[PDB]
RNA sequence: GUUAUAUUAGCUUAAUUGGUAGAGCAUUCGUUUUGUAAUCGAAAGGUUUGGGGUUCAAAUCCCUAAUAUAACAC
RNA sequence: GUUAUAUUAGCUUAAUUGGUAGAGCAUUCGUUUUGUAAUCGAAAGGUUUGGGGUUCAAAUCCCUAAUAUAACAC
């Protein structure tokens, strides 16, 4: 929190204003940063864990969330939408995506063979959090999930539980760096269903636990009203834990909806749902890391991944080496034509400083802003057609790389997640 | 409408429920082209034409719409929102991006230097429109724009605006194909500010008309409260017009939230405002669209860009191939393991029909779907180790590898064809 | 929400015990043309989060509202 | 919001200005192994958008709520 603004005034990330507590603004370097984690998590969520994303309301009528337990479950800290006209029915902008994907499963006539049926779905929601509970980005009133439900059968809860666990690994283990435990949190004391199926639900989390090898501990009543969790666990450097990912096993929305769907034997079933997040909130996710980098992002995730400084910022060979190497990387098209920006191209974030300030100014006010390369160019490098690129930690190895091998190691940089 | 709703239907594009009237639900083959629309316009927008997108919030105090003139003025078509704590101050839904923005212009000091200054927005916006006025995707309760706002000097006003046509140009004339005019839309009954600011502000659109040599008329009164603007008119397949680029110049929200930059003279300066949309809003775009294409989506864009069909189902063979070209085109990678999927490659939207049924069953489903292509899977084909491809709008085939699938579709993707 | 502590220019901050709102960084202009962590100079930016009061005088004391941080509550 | 019309199985629809809900597509299983716009068969899916009223009897008539389509209003 006070790291996190430390590192988001020196690289413009966010803004927040009274006129609207508990919401952040995303400034142009924090959107950034926001929309990559998205792509990347769009990619994983797609193309390897079988997921669709959906683009649902955000307000409902209340008749709906009297139907899903939340109006009961989450009286106050559901924010509540009316019209000037008395009359007509109340709405509730959404704190949950789960009953609306309730209501797509059950609009129309489900098979099987459609099951596992995997929805993702990234919308804005908002919960009144009691004022003196709201931090930074670790607790907003409005806040971005990576969310998703999976509906399935008995026989498929536990493969789909583990691909879960595999995303999660892939995020915690190895792209973003033992790292968590897990939470097994259960029954709270207001609940709905029969404490039967809760008993069936928490036994198969058990077992799951157990199977995985996993490091956990069991967290007591701490459960959602509707069920048992498996709640991702990690510690900030002040030792304090977060709750990030969670997957949840489901029983009993299905059946405050009616789902069903028609199996092999020609007879009607109650899916079970699982829900699921792997940043858990977007929101949550970025501070964390910025508590753990300090503002020292991964090239891929950099705003600021190379800054480009003329050693004399008059000079007009310079300058044109400069530029050149500019339009490369940034690798954009001019606005007075008709060519449009095509699908799948490689774009990069570099700046060109030509402040007319001594060189050793501008590379301190790079550091400060913690660019992942610095491009010096001199007499030398236009002599040469090299340019003298030193990347961020690594002050005393400079390189000597051509326009086309620095192009080159970006993308390379960028494809590994590096 | 009539047409939205069939295409819907036959490609489980959308939904609709009572328990929100007024909101899309967008199924996943309706959010991968709502994704796609979006993905193209974030390209344009960043790497073309000099946007900064950014993310706000959806709610504010009741104290910020009052400042912008939105609680007077668009009184009726705001939702509110409340707790229950009742002694706390009301906010309202957002029905536009605009206030939000100028808080961002606003909380820092500005320079001449960083002008034009432009910010991009694709958050939801909400507005309370007539139960009666509400129809498929054009007109909706909740929407998507395309939104955009430039901050910047007199000077540089006029090329702001023609840059703002030049990204209209390339959508409506190029990529998405007079194509459309433009609705000259002067100063309403209830506006904002001074009438002689008004009239200057008139007489710059004015003079923009002329020199860009597009067809255009006048709109009288038909103007936003803060300022009047250039709205692009598209026409349906029945002749009804429909808004939804526009252009619109702002001197009024400046003034209202006071802001400034600093210019060269050490001095301060008032920025002037351009609201801007392309596709207008993502949904009433889609909408028309499908009005104009009944579905037959050009391939980019297509939820259903191939299918392939063995006609043996059961015939191992066929299977394999059929079942390896589905593995290259879509390029997807496993759930078992820990490999990533990488930025920046190809996937394809391509399924497979096994289903037991003759092969003219299946194909008439496909073609029921508008298909981008067929691909057909026999024994001529696993002799020749070639597949047999088909255009949906088109007699000709065409036996290709493998490869060159992949390739053929990587160069659709490419040109947006 | 409650208790505590705060809110001073875009950011960070000073104002000896109510008595001069003062700096640094960033910004603008001039100056310097610079080889891997700060050329030099000037200008501008404040009525101290908002609204009331007390006093000859209020950033400082009193009432009130709003946020923020931290604990509790939940 | 007003006016008109409508709401029948996942979808499209039929049903003596009152008489006791039928089918096509899709789904599930069986059958067919199919060469470019629909193999064959069976099963399941309805208490007619919610509520109230009239009647011996309501998909049908009346009132009302919700939504949709269209036009107007804005
Ligand atoms: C996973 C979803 O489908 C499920 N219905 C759900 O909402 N679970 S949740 O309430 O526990 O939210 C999941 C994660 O969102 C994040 N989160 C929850 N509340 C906030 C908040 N107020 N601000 C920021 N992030 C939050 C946490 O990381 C949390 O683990
Ligand atoms: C362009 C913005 O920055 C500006 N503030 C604005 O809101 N202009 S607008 O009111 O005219 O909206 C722009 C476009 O959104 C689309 N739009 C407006 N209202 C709706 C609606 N109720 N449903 C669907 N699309 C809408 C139209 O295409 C319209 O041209
Ligand atoms: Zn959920
Ligand atoms: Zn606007």
């Amino acid at each position: 929190a006070t790291m996190t603004s430390m590192v988001s005034q020196r690289q413009d990330l966010f803004m927040t204003d009274p006129l609207s507590p508990g919401s952040m603004f995303f400034l142009p370097n924090g959107a950034k940063i926001f929309n990559k984690l998205i792509e990347f998590m769009k990619l994983q969520q797609k193309f390897k864990f079988g997921f669709n994303e959906v683009v649902t309301p955000l307000i409902y009528k209340k008749t709906l969330w009297e139907k899903s337990g939340h109006w009961e479950n989450y009286a106050d800290d559901m924010f509540k939408v009316e019209t000037t006209d008395e009359e007509k029915e109340e709405y509730g902008l959404k704190p949950m995506n789960c009953p609306g994907h309730c209501l797509i499963f059950g609009k129309k006539d489900r098979s099987y063979n459609e099951l596992p049926l995997r929805f993702s779905d990234f919308s804005p929601l908002h919960r009144n959090e009691a004022s003196g509970a709201l931090s930074g980005l670790t607790r907003l009133r409005k806040f971005h999930q990576d969310d998703g439900h999976i509906f399935c059968t008995p026989s498929q809860v536990k493969s789909e539980i583990f691909n879960s666990l595999k995303l999660i690994d892939i995020v915690y283990n190895k792209i973003f760096p033992s790292n968590y435990f897990i939470n097994f949190s259960t029954r709270p004391d207001h609940f709905i269903g029969d404490l039967k199926v809760w008993n069936h639900a928490e036994q198969v989390l058990k077992e799951i636990l157990e199977e995985s090898g996993k490091p956990w501990k069991l967290n007591p009543g701490d459960g959602a009203f509707y069920g048992p969790k498996l709640d991702i666990m990690v510690t900030d450097h002040l030792r304090k834990t977060h709750q990030v990912a969670t997957i949840q096993l489901d029983f009993q929305l299905p059946e405050r909806f009616d789902l069903k769907f028609k199996d092999q034997d020609n007879s009607y079933k109650r899916p079970i749902m699982i829900h699921r997040a792997t940043f858990g909130s977007i929101e949550r996710f970025m501070a964390l890391l910025i508590d753990s980098n300090e503002g020292r992002w991964p090239f891929w995730l950099n705003p600021y991944q190379a800054v480009i400084i003329p050693v004399n910022t008059k000079n007009v060979q310079q300058l044109d080496m400069c530029t050149a190497l500019q339009k490369k990387l940034r690798n954009e098209l001019e606005a007075d034509d008709m060519e449009p920006v095509p699908l799948n191209d490689w774009h990069f974030n570099v700046d060109l400083d030509i402040r007319n300030e001594p060189v050793g100014y501008r590379i301190k006010s790079a550091i400060l802003k913690n660019y992942s390369y610095l491009i010096i160019v001199g007499d030398e490098e236009v002599q040469l057609q090299k340019y003298n690129i030193r990347e961020r930690d690594n002050r005393k190895s400079f390189e000597k790389l051509t326009m086309s091998q620095i192009w080159e190691k970006f993308i390379e940089l960028e494809k590994n997640y590096k």
